[PDB]
RNA sequence: CCCCGAAGGAUCGGGG
RNA sequence: CCCCGAAGGAUCGGGG
């Protein structure tokens, strides 16, 4: 699980790591799947959790 | 053009890839689009969440099985 | 409730 | 600010 705070209007982008083997990934999902939990909301700040095979990159949008 | 659904503290979303979509085809769609996650709005107890993703992926609120 | 941070895979960290 | 919906790909619909 990875945890980041977003406000209204802020996003999160899920590329997939360039290196990892193509087929490799696909099974982990057909089995695993990606999990998006909204672990706690407070005032203006949503606090999200993301759980994803290690071949997916997760970046807050403001990281280019 | 993405998918909108409200969640509360502790509520989730699970992203499946449709069982019929080809293995090799999906990859193409992420390689060129990624999957995006906007928090469109926050109001009180409920978070409003936008998710943009290739028809290859099934977006379901965690409480539908 | 604010504020600030977070290249972080952790249900993140720090301040009023 | 609440309520309740939402198998829905649409920055979702309904009531105070």
């Amino acid at each position: 699980f990875l945890i980041l705070s977003r406000r209204e209007g802020e996003g999160i982008t899920l590329s997939l790591k360039a290196d990892y083997p193509a087929e490799e990934l696909i099974r982990q999902l057909r089995e695993g799947g990606i999990r998006i939990l909204v672990t706690d909301i407070i005032g203006n700040q949503a606090r999200v959790g993301i759980e994803a095979p290690r071949g997916v990159l997760i970046v807050r949008d403001e990281l280019k």
